[PDB]
C-alpha cells in the first residue's frame, strides 16, 4: 500500500496545435521553452482556438504527475494522492476536476470567481512543443484555502509532498506551510525545477524552498539554468548533481537526492553517497509523437515507485517506463509495476 502523495500545481486546460514557425515569430516565442501569458502574447488563445485539429485536454504539470502517480496505482484509487489547486467552478474547471477524480485523485481544489480555469497553450512545431501558461483562477489560490480544513487534513495524512516549480510564481508561502508540513509527519518533500525562467526570474522563491527540499528534479537543461543561477562554472550534469547534494543548503534529515534526466541519455541520480547514472531503455524514434512531453510522466512514475518504499534507482527506472508510455500516445494498465 503507497504512501499517501500530496501534489500541488496551476490546474490547466491544455490547448494544443500544431502551428508553423512564424506563428512563433509572430508571438515573441522562443521554440520549446514555456513562458506564462504576457502582453507580448496578446490574442494568442484566440488564434490557436480558430485553427483546424486543436484540441482540448486536461493539464497542469503537477496534475499530470498526479494523474501518472494514480496510473501506476489503480488500486488504490480514493486513497493514494490528493492534489491541491485553484479553478474556477467554469467548463475547464470542472473539467480539470472530473478528470482527476474519475481517476481516483482527491481534488481538494479551491473555487474562485476571480478569473477563469487557467489554460495553457501547447504550440507543436514538429517534435517541439513551445508553451504558454495563463494562469488564471491558478494565480488566485489562497491562504485561507491552505488552512482549511479539507487541505491540512491531505496535509495531515500524506508523507510525500511534492511541489512543481511552477508554483512558486504563485505564493512562495503556500510551498512553505508544505516544507514545514513535511518536516511535522517526518515525510519527504520534493520539487521539480520546471524551467528555466524558475530560475532566471523566481530564483528568490527557489532559495527559500530549497533548505526543506529533499528531492529536487530536472530535466538537462534546468540543470544547467540552476548552475546559472548558483554561478557555477559547470555544464557537466553529473557535477551540477554533486553540487545541488553537498553545496546547496539543507536542513533535512532524509538526504538529499538530485535527480536530472538526459531524454535518450542517462538518467543523473545522486545522493550524498555519489552520483550514479540510470540508463534509458533503447525505443524506436519512430514510435516517440508529437503530442505529449516526457517531464511530468517521468516524475509521475518516479512517485508511484517511492511511495511503495522502492529504491532511488528503481524510481528512476520506472520514471524511464511511464514517460516512454506517454510520449507513445497518439491504455487502461500499465505492464510495468515497481
Ligand atoms: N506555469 C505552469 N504551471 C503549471 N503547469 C504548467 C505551466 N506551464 C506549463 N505547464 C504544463 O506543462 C505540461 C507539459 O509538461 P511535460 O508533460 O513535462 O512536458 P515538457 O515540460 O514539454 O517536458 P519535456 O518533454 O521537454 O521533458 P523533459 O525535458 O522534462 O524530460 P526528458 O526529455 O529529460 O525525458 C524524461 C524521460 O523520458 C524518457 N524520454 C524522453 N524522450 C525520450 C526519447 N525520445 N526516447 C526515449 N525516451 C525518452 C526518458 O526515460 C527520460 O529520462 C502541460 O500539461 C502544461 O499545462
Ligand atoms: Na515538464
Amino acid at each position: 500500500a503507497p504512501l499517501r502523495v500530496y501534489v500541488q500545481c496551476n490546474p490547466l486546460l491544455d490547448v494544443s496545435a500544431h502551428v508553423s514557425d512564424e506563428f512563433l515569430v509572430k508571438y515573441g516565442l522562443e521554440r520549446g521553452t514555456a513562458i506564462l501569458l504576457s502582453e507580448r502574447q496578446k490574442g494568442i488563445f484566440d488564434d490557436i482556438e480558430k485553427m483546424p485539429n486543436v484540441r482540448y485536454v486536461p493539464g497542469g504539470s503537477g496534475l499530470n504527475v498526479a494523474r501518472v502517480a494514480q496510473w501506476m496505482q489503480q488500486a488504490y484509487k480514493g486513497k493514494f494522492v490528493t492534489y491541491v489547486g485553484c479553478i474556477a467552478d467554469d467548463r475547464y474547471g470542472k473539467v480539470l476536476k472530473e478528470a482527476a477524480e474519475h481517476e481516483g485523485i482527491v481534488m481538494a481544489v479551491e473555487h474562485t470567481t476571480k478569473a477563469g480555469s487557467g489554460a495553457c497553450a501547447v504550440c507543436i512545431t514538429g517534435k517541439e512543443r513551445t508553451l504558454v501558461a495563463d494562469l488564471g483562477a491558478a494565480n488566485h489560490l489562497s491562504s485561507e484555502h491552505m488552512r482549511s480544513p479539507a487541505v491540512v487534513r491531505a496535509m495531515d495524512e500524506s508523507r510525500i509532498f511534492y511541489f512543481s516549480g511552477f508554483t512558486l510564481t504563485v505564493d512562495v508561502n503556500h510551498v512553505l506551510q508544505a516544507c514545514r508540513k513535511a518536516r511535522e509527519v517526518d515525510g519527504l518533500f520534493m520539487i521539480n525545477l520546471s524551467a528555466p525562467f524558475i530560475m532566471q526570474f523566481f530564483s528568490a522563491q527557489l532559495g527559500e524552498v530549497l533548505p526543506y527540499t529533499d528531492i529536487i528534479v530536472a530535466n538537462r537543461h534546468e540543470a544547467k539554468e540552476f548552475a546559472n543561477m548558483m554561478k557555477w562554472d559547470t555544464d557537466c550534469v553529473e557535477e551540477i548533481a554533486r553540487r545541488a547534494v553537498s553545496e546547496v543548503p539543507y536542513t533535512g534529515t532524509k538526504g538529499r537526492v538530485v535527480v536530472f534526466t538526459r531524454d535518450i541519455e542517462s538518467t543523473v541520480l545522486a545522493t550524498k553517497d555519489g552520483v550514479e547514472t540510470v540508463p534509458v531503455p533503447q525505443l524506436d524514434q519512430d514510435k516517440v509523437i508529437d503530442m505529449n512531453g516526457a517531464g511530468d510522466a517521468f516524475m509521475g512514475g518516479f512517485l508511484s515507485a517511492y511511495a511503495v518504499g522502492k529504491d532511488l534507482r528503481r524510481c528512476c527506472e520506472t520514471g524511464h517506463y511511464t514517460a516512454q508510455e506517454v510520449i507513445q500516445r497518439d491504455p487502461e494498465k500499465p505492464s510495468f509495476s515497481p
